[PDB]
């Protein structure tokens, strides 16, 4: 196909870290509010950012099928051979990181889960830090992600 599809699909790709970027964001203010302030108020945090973690799940599935459809249309254009084995080596670093991503949600997930069977500030702490730690990781990745999507844009010639 076009080169005009590459660009919609790494613009696509873009918007949805974007979005990512800002639930992360949003969910860490919610988590920072709770720890500097009750126990409804914990239902709340953890409400919210159970829905931020279905919101991002979801984001995901989309980004990982676009990159199905970006390594296609990568393999169906006569790229140069020196061109494509730039582009496949940052195709396989961005499956690496959304398989991390996805990792990482998974663990999220699971500290969610643990954190709800429990009533205690020692506790709610290592928690509180287990969850900094995550969103730390969750940041490095999406930055990544950013700089390697620019970076195909930049080699295809489409920025
Ligand atoms: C530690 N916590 C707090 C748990 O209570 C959380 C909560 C939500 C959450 C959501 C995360 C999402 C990503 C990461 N990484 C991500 C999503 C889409 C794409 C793409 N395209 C790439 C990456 S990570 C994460 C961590």
């Amino acid at each position: 196909m076009d080169e005009e599809r590459l660009k919609e699909i790494l613009e696509e790709l873009e918007r949805i870290i974007e979005e990512v970027k800002r639930l992360l964001e949003k969910d860490e203010r919610l988590l920072r509010e709770f720890y500097r302030r009750d126990k409804e108020e914990f239902r709340r945090v953890i409400k919210l950012d159970e829905e931020v973690m279905k919101r991002s799940e979801e984001l995901l599935k989309r980004a990982e099928e676009l990159l199905r459809e970006l390594e296609e249309l990568i393999r169906r254009i006569p790229f140069s051979e020196e061109i494509r084995r730039e582009l496949e080596e940052i195709l396989r670093r961005l499956k690496e990181l959304y398989e991390e991503a996805k990792r990482l949600m998974e663990k999220a997930k699971e500290l969610t889960k643990r954190i709800k069977k429990i009533d205690d500030e020692k506790t709610l702490r290592e928690w509180y830090e287990i969850v900094r730690e995550l969103l730390e990781r969750a940041k490095e990745i999406i930055e990544e992600i950013e700089r390697l999507l620019r970076r195909l844009l930049e080699i295809l010639g489409l920025e």
